[PDB]
Formats: structure tokens, C-alpha cells, sequence
């Protein structure tokens, strides 16, 4: 009629759906702009729906991947070797969450220019795409790009960097304005980088004056860690006062003074989302705590 309760000492951690944290306490942060500026999000069925894939995959298949996945990867990176696979999907926005925030930021009606940093297979940023004319997308992987050229993105740029990102869009018929694009999306990636502060800096100069959407999403607990190649793991160079640990909320307005608000911008919304990780044949998903920042560009 019910669950079994078996104790052990050695069964990990598991939880529900309805244990993904989506809100916060408002009053326990010291900015005052990250408390009224707060957007609760929630559960959906399309959200549930990715929980659930590894699911109907098969415990057989899903451990038949991930034997595959190891032995690709002796030769290249764990992101590329799930695209060959089609496993290991990252799930972050759904249609839900596009509608909600779309409207916040006041452009919420189709039309303009986007930009995806760090696609590589743009699963992510996919419902979001379907709004602009104009799509584009840069990943450093050239097995990736491809994919990229073939699922709708107008221009695929074959760089880690961003630095003349609305100049060489136009160089492949990106027909975006010269003042930059309309709405970028950087979901998860200051986390990897090594220099945040100069990306955003270069997110910065790559969207428009005034009228200028950025989409920031940085995992709580900030662990800044940076991959130099095979083998060779580093450490970053600015240490942003933030701490490994703790709460959602500290972190958030650890991130919000020291790096975000010294770019000066403009809080449009915030918001929590998990970020979903595709499961395999031990556990339905993995999740990480993810912060959303919506700014807008100032003039």
C-alpha cells in the first residue's frame, strides 16, 4: 500500500520532483534590488517530462551508453562524446519559463537577434531560439558546431571567445545590427572560464545600448575551476569574493555585488531554477542549484 522502509548506511542520497527547491527567502538578502526584482518559478510538465527520460530509456540501454561514453572519451571530452551518444542532455529553461521571463524583460514578443555562448548542442536554449529571426550561436567544439549549423542556428562562430562576436556574425551573414544583439544567453559558464569578469565584459560590448536583454545563469554553490586541456586542471585567476559554500541566497548576493553590479546593469528579474542533468541507469537525474540573472544593458 505504501513505500518499503528499509534503513541502510550506503544508499546515497535521492529525492523527489517535488523537492527541487524553485524559491528562496526574499528577506535574507542584503541588496535590496535582488528582493523585490524576484521571480518564482515552478515545476511544470515539460520540466518533468526530462526527468523521466532516462527512465523510458531502458536500465540496459542507459548502462550500455555509459560504457560507450568512457571509451569514447579517451579521446575527447566528456561533452562530446554524450552529443555522439545523444545522452547526458542538459534541461535548464522550459516554454513556461520562456513566456514568464520573456515578458519581465519587456520583450516579450517575437522578432530581433540572439545569441547562445557555449551551445554545443543548443538542447537548452532551444525554446528560447523560436522567437528571434535571427539566431546565433559560438562553440569552441568543430564536431558541435556542425550539429549546430544543421538544428535552425542561422551563424555557428567555431570560438571560445567573444570578443568581436557582433562583428564576425555579420562576416557570415549575420544580419545583426551593428550596435550589437538583442538578447545573449550565458547559462553556465562563468564557472568554467577563467576570466568572468572580462566576460562579462565582452557580454557587455555585444549587445545593444539601452535596449540590450542579457541571460546569465551561474550554479550555486560558485566553484570556479578552469580545464586547460587533457589532463591539466588549473585554477582561476580572479578570486571573486564568493563563497563555495552555504545557502542559495548568500551566494546570490555574493555574485550580485563584486561581479554582476560593478558591470552596471540592470536587474529586470531573478529567479531559481535546478539545473537538470539527464540520468543514466542508477539515477532518474542530476541536478544542480542554478541562479538566473535577466539584466538589461545600460545606455
Amino acid at each position: 500500500t505504501s513505500a518499503l522502509r528499509i534503513r541502510c548506511a550506503h544508499c546515497d542520497a535521492v529525492f523527489d520532483e517535488r523537492a527541487l527547491p524553485y524559491d528562496a527567502d526574499v528577506d535574507s538578502l542584503a541588496s535590496s534590488a535582488l528582493r523585490e526584482k524576484f521571480v518564482r518559478l515552478s515545476l511544470d510538465s515539460e520540466s518533468v517530462e526530462f526527468l523521466n527520460r532516462a527512465r523510458a530509456r531502458g536500465r540496459d540501454e542507459c548502462e550500455r551508453l555509459a560504457r560507450k561514453c568512457t571509451e569514447l572519451r579517451r579521446t575527447m571530452s566528456l561533452t562530446e562524446a554524450n552529443a555522439i551518444l545523444g545522452r547526458g542532455k542538459m534541461f535548464v529553461f522550459s516554454d513556461a519559463h520562456v513566456e514568464t521571463l520573456m515578458r519581465a524583460c519587456g520583450e516579450g514578443a517575437g522578432g530581433g537577434w540572439f545569441l547562445d555562448v557555449g551551445a554545443g548542442e543548443g538542447e537548452v536554449t532551444r525554446t528560447l531560439a523560436r522567437r528571434f529571426a535571427g539566431t546565433c550561436a559560438t562553440e569552441s567544439s568543430p564536431g558541435m558546431a556542425s550539429r549546430l549549423r544543421e538544428k535552425g542556428f542561422d551563424v555557428v562562430l567555431e570560438s571560445d571567445t567573444v570578443e568581436n562576436v557582433v562583428r564576425e556574425t555579420r562576416a557570415r551573414g549575420g544580419d545583426v545590427s551593428e550596435d550589437g544583439f538583442d538578447v545573449v544567453a550565458a547559462l553556465n559558464l562563468c564557472d568554467r572560464v577563467r576570466s568572468p569578469r572580462a566576460l562579462l565584459r565582452d557580454l557587455k560590448r555585444a549587445l545593444k545600448a539601452k535596449t540590450g536583454i542579457l541571460i546569465l545563469a551561474i550554479v550555486v554553490p560558485f566553484r570556479p575551476f578552469v580545464e586547460n586541456a587533457d589532463g591539466t586542471r588549473s585554477q582561476p585567476d580572479e578570486r571573486l569574493d564568493v563563497p563555495s559554500a552555504g545557502s542559495w541566497e548568500s551566494g546570490v548576493d555574493a555574485l550580485w555585488t563584486e561581479l554582476i553590479a560593478p558591470l552596471g546593469f540592470d536587474l529586470v528579474t531573478l529567479s531559481r531554477v535546478p539545473y537538470i542533468s539527464e540520468g543514466d541507469h542508477l539515477y532518474d537525474a542530476y541536478v544542480l542549484d542554478d541562479a538566473v540573472f535577466v539584466l538589461r544593458a545600460p545606455p
